[PDB]
């Protein structure tokens, strides 16, 4: 089963479809990654909505409160970033691939892709001849191998009959000339076989040349996809990369500052003035 | 409403109990955030496991199959950084608060922190000599404010008892005693409501003293907690920041590298040699 075996070009043709399917796989892949990012963002948001509420209603006041409260903002900000990845993966990468797909494969009226049919017929036309001059070069192989086994009979039937009491000038003759319609026949086919075999090696270079034709045509098509894949993945890479986004760092620089603004004393001074000895008192 | 109003110290005392609850709230807050970080990593890990298989058993081959495989790596590595966040939030932040909480609030087996009573009883204590005298002054208030109306009750019995059928002198002669004896009381009563009111001011400066003495305790306790939130929050802030890890930038360098490593031309050669014309063929 080598590429040259009549009809083994099927693998090359199979690749045109694999191409379209790989396009869909990659879309699903990026889509799944998008749903995941969105899920993380949504959770961070729920957490932020939930704890901003709980902290506000709880007995925590002052700068320590704000400090605590800054994390809800941090959570919400991270969420946004991840929704940007989701957006990028979807509106950019996903749509890009979806369009490349529709622009590279076209439906055949009957069903299937034109570029696949185009390659299928190309390989047929290019192999049609060499194959014909093989179906017979294969049939002339049986006509011979059927004699090189039919000859072992005229020699076998004359050895089994050579030892029998019911022999006659006739029965003994119906085995004599048979070793001719075989011996002189085997050579008769030994030429049929040997001929077409050389009647094939004179068209073999032509056959290879035509197959290279169609094949190169397929490599050109595959090349466009392989290259398109590299371009796309490089963009998806930059989309997922939050490790270099200055905006991401800003979130935490801001977070810290808030946490530092936390001034205990001031919070205590407040409590003394609004709930402690510092309050006004109209004595008796 | 004022803090100096007897028993209003309750608020300063309730703060103690609240301090315990805030430690717990902050714990669950970090805990939930941890759950979310783990969810994300969990999800990124399934995606990678799923797509490493789909690509391996898929028709994508060559350098491009690895540029694709490179995103599963990114997924697995981002995931680890996140299980690292959870690990910190739980093993470090949550536990740190969990120690500070328990070992700072001596919870008395029966029910109630020994730190609360310390202030509860301390307040009752400092507010006894005052709540005591106030009870005297108070009782000496509705007593005099009763003698002032006691005489004005009899004066309406003498001057308002002349239009009665034949007045009996034996009565008016002593009916004027009622209106008189009253002033003898509004003489002493007025002297008590005024004497006690001074016995009240001879303790006010001492009252406030003992009172602001306990407050300061409570303040300094609350201050322990507040400063502690500032310290533990600065630590959580760090743990959340993914930028704080070098390997983070290394993930997208390694991703980019692999992708760039994708070569169309190269990948094609391989196909031609493993499925195309390049293949070896033993001709007939
Ligand atoms: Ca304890
Ligand atoms: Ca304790």
């Amino acid at each position: 089963d080598s590429f040259w075996e009549v009809g083994n070009y099927k693998r090359t043709v199979k690749r045109i479809d694999d191409g379209h399917r790989l396009c869909s796989d990659l879309m699903n892949c990026l889509h799944e990654r998008a749903r995941i990012e969105k899920a993380y963002a949504q959770q961070l948001t729920e957490w932020a909505r939930r704890w901003r509420q709980l902290v506000e209603k709880g007995p925590q006041y002052g700068t320590v409160e704000k400090a605590w409260m800054a994390f809800m903002s941090e959570a919400e900000r991270v969420s946004e970033l991840h929704l940007e990845v989701k957006a990028s993966l979807m509106n950019d990468d996903f749509e890009k691939i979806k369009n490349w797909q529709k622009e590279a494969f076209h439906k055949q009226m009957m069903g299937g892709f034109k570029e696949t049919k185009e390659a299928e017929d190309g390989f047929r036309k290019a192999q049609k001849p060499w194959a014909k001059k093989l179906k017979e070069v294969e049939a002339a192989k049986k006509a011979h191998h059927a004699a090189c086994k039919e000859e072992k009979l005229a020699i076998s039937r004359e050895a089994n009959s050579k030892a029998d009491p019911s022999l006659n000038p006739e029965q003994l003759k119906k085995l004599q000339d048979k070793i001719e319609k075989c011996k002189q026949d085997v050579l008769k086919t030994k030429e049929k076989y040997e001929k077409s075999l050389k009647e094939l090696d004179q068209g073999t270079p032509q056959y290879m040349e035509n197959m290279e034709q169609v094949f190169e045509q397929c490599q050109q098509f595959e090349e466009k996809r392989l290259r398109f894949f590299r371009e796309v993945l490089l963009e998806v890479q930059k989309h997922l990369d939050l490790s270099n986004v200055a905006g991401y760092k800003a979130i935490y620089h801001d977070l810290e500052q808030s946490i530092r603004a936390a001034d205990a004393v001031e919070d205590l001074r407040w409590f003394r003035a609004n709930h402690g000895p510092g309050m006004a008192m109209n004595w008796p």
